[PDB]
């Protein structure tokens, strides 16, 4: 085991998550948006991933042990399908960085 050492500036991602649910090869109840790592991008609260125990932004890292964090949206979905009616677990990371930011204002407009 280990902890750490020195303070090096770089991203750090949160401990993967342990899901367990049973795929849907017609209704997933949610899709899978950006590069990667692919999110959740939950659409419907009564999907499954969300019952079982997932969240929103949720970065898959693996299905099954496979590896899904370079992986795409296509090939996590084909590996998703691949699993279709079979009870999978899949694994998220949740990501921390900063948030909120002071910006420039604007003026309004005469009539």
């Amino acid at each position: 085991g280990s902890s750490g050492s020195s303070g090096s500036a770089s991203k750090r991602w949160s401990p993967p998550r342990g899901i367990h649910f049973t795929v849907e090869e017609g209704d997933l109840g949610f899709t899978l948006r950006g590069n990667t790592p692919v999110q959740v991008h939950f659409l419907d609260p009564h999907c499954s991933a969300s019952l079982a125990g997932a969240k929103e932004g949720d970065y898959i890292v693996s299905i099954q042990g496979v590896d899904c964090k370079w992986l795409t949206v296509s090939e996590v979905m084909k590996l998703l399908k691949s699993f279709g009616g079979e009870e999978v677990e899949m694994k998220v990371v949740s990501l921390l960085d900063s948030t909120s930011s002071m910006h420039n204002k604007s003026g309004p407009s005469s009539g």
